[PDB]
């Protein structure tokens, strides 16, 4: 059997059947005879293959698998997976290298000490030192992606070793099943309950890796038994439970004063899932006030770790949610009164506010759709504006790396066919991967792009004022006509410039078959 | 003073007073009170910013200053730095970091070991452990970028350092000159003259940095005392020889066979300012045929140290060729006589043929045009039919990384206002880094693009083809509407599916005040 | 060939006939079939190893080879490469890597990404992707320790490439000869020439790179010329100048205010073959008293990018040495007068004060003696009581680490038979690679080890004393028997409680013919 066959047999075994990518001569060994049982998804630009990958990862729950043409390939992505870092997407980045007959004199598209190029932003980095240990290394790849705590990956294989022999013994790599599904001791997860049990007045943070354990269900069952209201961590990348839920109590702002100040009077906070805590802007002042105390449940060391208070416990957060879930006691307390609908904010009949287009799309999407978001300056007003209901409705640039949610989009769209997929972004932010949009049309994926047209950088235009900075250049993106952007691409464009063009943009969206982008104007 | 002013005085006693970058949170207290004498290049995404500033800096022959955002920032311009290392950049690139306050914490946008981001592509990368450091460090940055051999380097700063005081002894940073302009010892040097004057057939092979050191002039001096045919090292960055001059003899295939094939029967062979060599496709055999000695005068120890045979000297490029320009004697040989012209290519009316195209714009094309090349599958003709007189004349991406050509044409341009830019891009790669073209617009930078459509990655079907590899996919790029990419940035567009529109637009574009497009309808 | 076989055919070719190290199975392979024009020196554990070649390496001026055992060995060198790093020590590390079919399970042995381990202490660190490669890449281990800025250098190789065949065309590598031996350009050299000779009262500082170039005699020419004192870098890690010469001023201390200081006056400052400057103790103050303006010749771009203020040339040190020595006019000034001999110590009839022991030693020793120094309390009156009139004659450990100048004593007395070495070392600094006398006593090499006991970190109680730091544990080391240690290892040992017994000790010693160790009773 060849490099290239067991490889093949690995990967379908082990589940993976796709692979995002955008090819080199490197590649063409590995891509050749490509197996009738496996798809190719193409993007004109590496960013926006991982970008793709990364939202398919993160929406189906299992590794997605990508092809990189050496360095310059794996170069050009290292944006999206500085994100895949930050949100835990299971990503298995793998790069063409040189024949190794050329790797010495550095020929052209040598990757040179190609392991170090991705770090420090994935789990693991490695080039085999023989042919023969390719499908070894890739196997290695996909379990170190989904191990918790879940992360990108990176593997370089010289061109030349794909039709080289593989070893016969590596046929015991096609059914490894490696597991990290656990959870806290019995012992001491009591403890835990009995301390959930006796606060009395608990509060409950949930993080990304609950939507991505997809115990968000658990989560809604912990709250109500508690009695507790929830906030979804700061800077939030998925949405882990039902914004409309009446223990919902939104989005904590990334500042540490202001969520030592939003957790005051709460005796006992539960985290989970999440970072502690991704802060933002700088907001000095107590990380919690007194009286408060937290424990965490994060599913990655790293996490734990860094976390400048509280007790923490690393476990899966599917299994630990579902333990507390089934163990605490079901308080006598008054369950939280669900938070009043949003004002609605003064909108004449021209450009439009941000809150109005939210608004919208709240009363004409579907109740399963799936947002994302790259509108940097609205991410307040949109989380308190949207009902998502159900796991996976919400995904965010987990680092902050613009150049994700258009791409993203498209993978999420991919991998939920049956829920209409909606990305909000900023005119700015649409630019950094402009071209994924090429994909959506050639793939026929029905992602609707809804691009807030300010003509600005706005998120920037706020920090300045924070800042007191002034005369700061490069702040204003005038001049960009995005219908015709993706017109350049093959997809269907329309023009909103005030809410009756909206709301008949959105409609016609909605039922058009193929993805379909709308420039919305507003307001600065 | 603060970190802040003092640093800009450093910048401008060094000659800087321009920057490109994409801007965000960590860098406004770095870009505010933007100082009047520098000017700001916006690009909507890290790629085309750097890409810009290195053609700037290429053409220039200065280091070039840049700003990215953090992490994500600085990833995605991993791919265009791998270029800029290969072609010796002097690039200097500085990204905002989080602030000290909340780096431990890890807070969004913190770039976690930082200095191992842009690891193994920069000559060196650094964050500074406190803010009186920073001019400091900036020096080290700027002039690590600047010595031979030249390089990109990295800067990581916490944005709070920015206002700190600075340390008064910084002044001493201001106006320091450091020198790398060195070459060969005397005595060493005569018996390298010695020997050139003894060979009785010498052949002389150039690279990119002959271009880099401007040492053009003095190689064809050079080239004519000692009556040899000079080559261009393969995959040429730059272009170092006129190519039209009796001696010159073409790009050498990036081949070991066909390299030695071409150097037999040369006794002496000097290679300037190139690897040895930058070889590309698979084309074993032997490294130079019996008979054959080689002397390579490079700026880069490490490309001295993996130089498979020959001798070496690490000396100035420019120094080097001055000096060996006015030392060699007068051969009394025949001076070589130059290449005939290319053949012209049949041509319909229909599709053109990339012949056509070269042909068409070297007669067209003012004498002190700048090209770039970026179609990949078509630099072998480009190379025979276009008439490169002058010095930085070329510019192909030096790592084989796409992307580079479309916003480095812009860099380019704007270092020569004076000489028209011309960039001969492939329809896959334009894509890359399309958004690039919203700076040319912005600035009204009058680059030309052509754009050859021929709806494959061409290069790719051809190896494909070599390696007999079938079903390989990915391969075309179908569906992309470059006039319409190019209003979505406001650069006027044309189209050309024959030779008559050919000439025609182009004839528009040369006198157009701004940046113009040219789709092309090229053959399959 | 064999890669094994062309490997030693290489090493041989390029001059390397020794080979330094501690075996290990993953070395067997390429230690098997040892040639005889090869001579292995073992040393008992990997720190003396580098140590033993290292001094090898700066008295010989040629690079030394090294061969050490997978990650364990090349961990246990670590200490010892901080100091050759710098001190610009051409060492060529090689690392037995296991078998490449067992490196992915990680068997025992396995040196996991290998290349990152010696990082950042040496200039270059690879592993080949193919047993064809090795004979390629030790080609640019030893260049790339070879080149200027001379330093170690790393390789691991796995051991099952030593039987693989090796390309014919490797062949090429074997007499490679790679030239950095260069200096500034004619012009340029002219305007430093002519600002040297117009400086009205010019001074020279000396770095440990005009000693490893040799410069030195050339050096003693251009301080005549000029009629100027001359310094020795702070941190000396070897002596590049009579120290008797009348235009010496001895060792600069390592404080930024002191040599401001010292300098003030001087209208031109010239530095050469020394970082500006590797200061020690924190002593803040002015780089530069106004008025005064420093010129910096290095071989090292890292040197001249972090020297905070001065110019700076990168060049070869004794290039430069040997062209500003024939060009600079002879002043008429007045030549500087002599320093006088330092005063004479009382000192009774008991314990000897260091100053007692080297006048007694300056006295005794041969005129070409070599000196090395790792008693740390005493290196200001070592370098004022010691007359050194010729070149290679003082070496301390270039980054502070002790445990270097035991072993690298026997390194030097290797490299000099024909000169007597002496290192005088402190009680606690013996210990760290105290197995180094095993190597002098198995290889009969006759250096002097005179251990300075004063039963305490001398040095470490001095900096308390600054510090005012109180209640500070570990300081002394009471309790050890060097007589013993050296007697355990086979070495002649000898006692000196007072001066008489000294003289005698010194005189033994000299005439010995194999190494020998004194135990001196030292004041504290
Ligand atoms: C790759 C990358 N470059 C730069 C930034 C910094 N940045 C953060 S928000 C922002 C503005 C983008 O705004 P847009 O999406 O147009 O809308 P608005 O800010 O008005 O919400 C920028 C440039 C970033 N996060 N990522
Ligand atoms: C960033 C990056 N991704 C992928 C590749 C691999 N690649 C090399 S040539 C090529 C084809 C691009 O072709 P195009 O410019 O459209 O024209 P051609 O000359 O090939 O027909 C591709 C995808 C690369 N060099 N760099
Ligand atoms: C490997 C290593 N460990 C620790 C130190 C710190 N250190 C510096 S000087 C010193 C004292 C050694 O003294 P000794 O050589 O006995 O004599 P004296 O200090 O009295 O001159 C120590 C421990 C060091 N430089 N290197
Ligand atoms: O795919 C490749 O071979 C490589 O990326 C390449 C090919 C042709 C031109 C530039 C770069
Ligand atoms: O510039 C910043 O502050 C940062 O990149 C950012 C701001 C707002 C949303 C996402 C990312
Ligand atoms: O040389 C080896 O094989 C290796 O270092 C080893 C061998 C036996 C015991 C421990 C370690
Ligand atoms: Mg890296
Ligand atoms: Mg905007
Ligand atoms: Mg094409
Ligand atoms: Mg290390
Ligand atoms: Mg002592």
């Amino acid at each position: 059997a060849s490099v290239h066959g067991t490889t093949y047999e690995l990967l379908r075994r082990q589940g993976i059947d796709t692979v995002f990518g955008n090819p080199g001569s490197n590649e063409l060994p590995f891509l050749k005879d490509f197996p009738e049982d496996f798809r190719y998804i193409l993007a004109l630009q590496e960013a926006c293959v991982v970008g793709i990958a990364d939202g398919y990862a993160q929406a189906s729950r299992k590794p997605a698998f990508i092809n990189l043409h050496s360095a310059a390939g794996t170069g050009n992505a290292m944006g999206a997976l500085s994100n895949a870092w930050n949100s835990h997407s299971p990503l298995i980045v793998t790069a063409g290298q040189q024949t190794r007959a050329m790797i010495g004199v550095e020929a052209l598209l040598t990757n040179v000490d190609a392991a170090n190029l991705p770090r420090p932003l994935v789990k693991w980095s490695y080039e085999p030192a023989s042919a023969a240990e390719v499908p070894h290394a890739m196997s290695r790849a996909i379990h170190m992606a989904s191990m918790a705590p879940q992360g990108p990956v990176y593997l370089s294989v010289p061109y030349d070793d794909w039709d080289k022999d593989a070893d016969p013994q590596s046929h015991h790599l096609f059914d490894r099943h490696v597991s990290s599904s656990v959870r806290l001791n019995d012992q001491d997860l009591d403890i835990l309950v009995k301390a959930l049990n006796s606060a009395s007045n608990p509060a409950i943070v949930l993080g990304p890796d609950v939507d991505a354990a997809n115990a968000n269900a658990d989560c809604v069952m912990l709250a109500e038994r508690l009695k507790a209201p929830v906030w979804v961590a700061p800077s939030a990348p998925r949405c882990p439970f039902p914004t409309r839920h009446p223990c919902f109590r939104g989005l904590m702002p990334a500042g540490i004063a202001a969520i030592s100040q939003l957790l005051e009077g709460h005796d006992v906070v539960l985290v989970i899932g999440a970072p502690v805590f991704r802060y933002h802007q700088y907001d000095p002042g107590q990380y919690l006030k007194p009286g408060t105390r937290l424990i965490s449940v994060t599913c990655d060391p790293l996490e734990a770790a860094r976390a400048p208070m509280g007790d923490a416990i690393v476990a899966d957060i599917g299994a630990m949610a579902s333990a507390l879930a089934n163990l605490v006691e079901e308080s006598s307390r008054q369950l939280p009164t669900a938070a009043p609908e949003p004002a609605k904010v003064d909108q004449d009949a021209g450009r439009l506010h941000p809150e109005t287009v939210f608004d919208t799309l709240n009363d004409m999407a579907p109740e399963n759709a799936i947002y994302l978001n790259e509108s940097t300056s609205t991410t307040a007003q949109m989380w308190q504006r949207l009902n998502m209901r159900n796991p996976g409705s919400y995904y965010f640039c987990a680092a902050g790396g613009l150049g994700f949610a258009l791409p993203a989009a498209i993978g999420v769209q991919l991998a939920e066919p049956e829920r209409q997929v909606i990305a909000v972004i900023g005119d700015g932010s649409a630019n950094y991967s402009i071209s994924a949009l090429w994909t959506a049309a050639q793939y026929n994926i029905p992602t609707i792009f809804v691009i807030m047209n300010n003509g600005t950088y706005g998120a920037l235009r706020w920090f300045a004022g924070v800042l007191e900075a002034e005369n700061v250049p490069g702040l204003d993106v005038p001049g960009i006509d995005f219908r015709a952007l993706a017109k350049g691409y093959g997809v269907q464009a329309l023009k909103a410039d005030n809410l009756e063009q909206l709301k008949g943009s959105l409609q016609e969206a909605l039922s058009a078959k193929g993805p379909v982008l709308i420039e919305v104007s507003t307001v600065s």
